[PDB]
């Protein structure tokens, strides 16, 4: 390697997606945990390894099969379940004081992605993560089903959505996985991590990989 | 008085209508003030008279456009504006003391009929309405679009399932509008209510229609 130092130089806005990636745990899976569907949900979500099956669909299922409360939203960030990896956290602290643009685009839900996005100072427009609905009785009413992130291409898509607005120079994306690491194309860069969770998919081939962010905040910290 | 003396007990069940009816407020003309949007809604109930039900469609825009938040009405429901009418906080019980099973049934969100219920002592699984759905920020999200009382003649529909479930062969219907008198071929007998609201095309044209609520339970004390 030798393309790390400008590369992440010439930048003008990164982001990255929030499941395994800048949170260590799963969203929908630690959200499954506290029910009762943990063994369901995890095997119905890496069973969806390719484009078995788009998201959108395959999210209504696994949700359906979960059924999740507000009460119990409302709990999870309260035993703030997501925790956030080695680096993440200063790495794009410097990057804010480098004017550089930051964002989040997971599969996940703001109703948790956005209470992440907190301890990076992050604004919540920043964001991009289905939405969950509830009766005023506080009870489990589907998901916002016009969110770009809710199918498949979602991920490619809301950076675009961005370039076509923001006409930025320099974008990269970073995944734990090729679930979205073509995504780089739309974008103007990509880098695979696998900190939390490694997939071939992406490990080997995969142009500017990574494995913990701390493993590569040195060349940063150059 | 003449012959109702069969209805009102010697009957099984009876299915009050609670806008305009159990209540003399309006169910969403009472919310769209707490969104600060009466006026702009005051127009829209305009053309769109009685007889003519573009419905479902004509909720939705009407609810486009009040855009309740899980707060605001939890902020009108804790102001409790629904004043229920004269002689029914008591009139209910000389029918469930009498073994009789009252239930409320409506098209003006069940967060409000709940309450109604709760402060009437009505169970709380004889109340059918529509059920509004938020996002944990508290946004409007929209409504159970399977729900009953979701599409036209929806009164109905729900009048019988009561029946090839819990069986009554004899269920009367306290309504004052059309719609109300609408479920009466479907139903049993229907008693018009105008303590509220006349409404003249159920008023000159349905059998039996009493003005007060008092003038029908201060008859059977003597």
């Amino acid at each position: 390697h030798s393309e790390l130092r400008k590369l992440f130089y010439s930048a003008d806005a990164v982001c990255f997606d929030v499941d395994s990636t800048v949170i260590r745990e799963e969203g929908i899976d630690e959200l499954a945990k506290i029910c009762g569907v943990e063994d369901a949900v995890s095997e119905m979500t890496r069973r969806a390894m390719g484009g078995a099956v788009p998201f959108k669909a395959a999210l209504t299922e696994r949700l359906a099969l979960i059924q999740p409360s507000r009460e119990q939203v409302q709990r999870l960030i309260a035993e703030q379940p997501p925790h956030l990896t080695p680096g993440i956290r200063e790495l794009v602290s410097r990057l804010q004081e480098r004017n550089v643009q930051v964002f989040l685009i997971s599969g996940g839900f703001r109703s948790i992605v956005e209470h992440v996005a907190s301890k990076l100072n992050i604004p919540a427009t920043n964001v991009f993560a289905n939405r969950l609905k509830f009766y005023f009785n506080g009870e489990y009413a589907g998901f916002d089903e016009t969110q770009p992130t809710a199918e498949s291409g979602g991920k490619g898509k809301v950076i675009k959505f961005l370039k076509e607005k923001f006409h930025f120079k320099k974008i990269i994306m970073i995944g734990d996985g090729a679930t979205d690491m073509e995504a780089c194309p739309p974008a103007d860069a990509f880098i695979g991590f696998g900190g939390n969770v490694i997939r071939q998919q992406v490990k080997d081939n995969a142009k500017w990989y990574i494995t913990d962010f701390v493993e590569l905040l040195g060349e940063l910290e150059e």
